[PDB]
């Protein structure tokens, strides 16, 4: 007879941008191969298939980093194809951002004070935890070396204590749990009333 429906699929391995799942074969009889289904959890749309799986294991690679995903599991044998095991849902890991934060901007509040705004990273690749924001007269130095300002997730702060009638260069980055992302190139402020 056709297939009984597989085990429902466990997650056992995920990464940033992986998935592995394990299933019980569901049968009495043995299977040739199976197919996994595949969806973002929010797609409306039908599965995607991966067919011919020779395992009762595989990793689905290359998802997305923080993403909601959902899988099922269908075996075939020589009569045919059998109906789909119960969903499983999971989430793929999150990663450091991979984009700077957009449209970095700077303006002088007064001759020791400034305000910077940014807009969140087209690819934060998980929960934005915060952003960090460098600082410096003198921009020819490493920014480890360049003054900082940590912030919440957030997308405008001031900063003050500056010495007036000079050049700020100033850079930011956003952090996920991960790690940081990159910095946005050099904007300058001038502090001058």
């Amino acid at each position: 007879a056709l297939p009984k429906p597989p085990g429902t699929p466990v997650v056992t391995e995920s990464t940033a941008t992986s998935i592995t799942l394990t299933w019980d074969s569901g049968n009495p009889e043995p299977v040739s191969y199976y197919i996994i289904q595949h969806k973002p959890k929010n797609s409306e749309e039908p599965y995607k298939e991966i067919d011919g799986i020779a395992t009762t294991r595989y990793s689905v690679a290359g998802l997305s980093p923080y993403s909601d995903y959902e899988f099922r599991v269908v075996a075939v044998n020589n009569i045919g194809r059998g109906p789909a095991s119960e969903p499983v849902l999971t989430q793929t890991s999150e990663q450091a951002p991979s984009s700077a934060p957009r449209d970095v901007q700077a303006r002088m509040l007064s001759s020791t004070t400034i305000l910077v705004q940014w807009k969140e990273p087209e690819e934060p690749n998980g929960q934005i935890q915060g952003y960090r924001v460098y600082y410096t007269m003198d921009p020819t130095q490493h920014v480890n070396n360049w003054m900082k300002h940590n912030v919440a997730d957030s997308q405008i702060t001031t900063i003050g204590n500056l010495v007036p009638q000079k050049t700020y260069s100033v850079k930011v980055l956003a952090f996920t749990s991960i790690g940081d992302g990159p910095l946005s190139s050099d904007i300058q402020v001038i502090t001058l009333e």
